[PDB]
């Protein structure tokens, strides 16, 4: 017998998404050196003297840079630092490395040398 019809017709919806990246700004600036140390050879003898030096770098310190220099000031083989930051520890250090008279900026009124420097008589 009768059965019901369709009512008319049944519609439908839907939506549309979208998205955006955008670029991210990064800069690394430059660094800044700390304390060098620089063996003087008064004289000039063996490399034993440069050796501190050799070692020193190695152990991660910033410039050890080795020359032949006449030191007026000092008359013994002296380890010399300043007490700018901790410049103090390295010298302390190699004076022992070297075995010599470790001292304070005393030579800095004296000659006013370069950081701190190991000075070697020989």
């Amino acid at each position: 017998g009768s059965s019901p019809n369709s009512e008319d017709d049944s519609s439908a919806i839907s939506t549309m998404t979208t998205t955006t990246a955008a670029p991210t700004s990064t800069s690394v600036k430059p660094a800044a050196p700390r304390a060098e140390v620089r063996v003087y050879n008064i004289s000039g003898t063996e490399g034993a003297a440069a050796r501190t030096a050799d070692r020193l770098k190695a152990a991660g310190f910033t410039v050890t840079d080795v020359g032949n220099l006449s030191l007026p000031d000092v008359a013994a083989t002296t380890v010399y630092y300043t007490e700018v930051e901790g410049e103090r520890a390295t010298a302390d250090a190699v004076g022992r490395t070297l075995g010599a008279a470790v001292e304070l900026r005393l030579p800095e009124l004296s000659d006013q040398p370069p950081g701190v420097i190991v000075v070697v008589t020989g």
